């Protein structure tokens, strides 16, 4: 399957991509203000990400530091970020569809759309200015908005037990983005789309 990556914000992002316990296409790449990178990603792949990291510094091995969604130092992810992360998560032929979302559930950084560039499905967006309007408890001094498991690491706010209520800190990623995942067991946004179908992911859409 394709994923364009579009950057649209007017500040340079470095997206990554990964499943967790791998890369997705080369896992990670620079992203100035309107670039565009198209990757690969395998059929069958489940518990993909990709995701937008801000403030990086990569030496010519390209290995460094961001102050969102670093992924242990590396240009080219192989596991997941640092929160916070606004994700893009999808799981592709899985019994004949895909299934796309965006999660808050590991705070945000950068507004998203995921969409299909192909037929059969919507695309979702969180593209509200979470980071502006974040709770200052929330707020992260390196940059983003925090979610709440990661503050407070509560069974609560981290749905240790998968017994867990939305909470006033989920409630506003909520409000600001009703169609993103606000916590473990919120409501779902998920999308069904035809397997086998391809994706835009665009940081900063509106």
């Amino acid at each position: 399957a394709t994923f364009e990556i579009v950057n649209r914000c007017s500040y340079t992002v470095w997206a990554a991509a990964s499943k967790g316990d791998a890369a997705l296409d080369a896992g990670g790449r620079q992203l100035n203000s309107g670039e565009s990178w198209t990757i690969n990603v395998e059929p069958g792949t489940n518990g993909g990400k990709i995701w937008a990291r801000t403030d990086c510094y990569f030496d010519d091995s390209g290995s460094g530091i961001c102050k969102t969604g670093d992924c242990g130092g590396l240009l080219r992810c192989k596991r997941f970020g640092r929160p916070p992360t606004t994700l893009a998560e999808f799981s592709l032929n899985q019994y004949g569809k895909d299934y796309i979302d965006i999660s808050n559930i590991k705070g945000f950084n950068v507004p998203m759309n995921f969409s299909p560039t192909t037929r059969g499905c919507r695309g979702v967006r969180c593209a509200a200015d979470i980071v502006g309007q974040c709770p200052a408890k929330l707020k992260a001094p390196g940059g983003g908005c925090n979610d709440a498991c990661t503050v407070f690491q509560t069974s609560e706010y981290c749905c240790t037990t998968g017994k867990c209520g939305p909470t006033e800190y989920s409630r506003f990623f909520k409000r600001l983005c009703p169609d993103a995942f606000s916590y473990v067991l919120d409501k779902p946004t998920t999308v069904t789309c035809p397997g086998s179908s391809n994706y835009r992911v665009t940081f900063c859409p509106t």
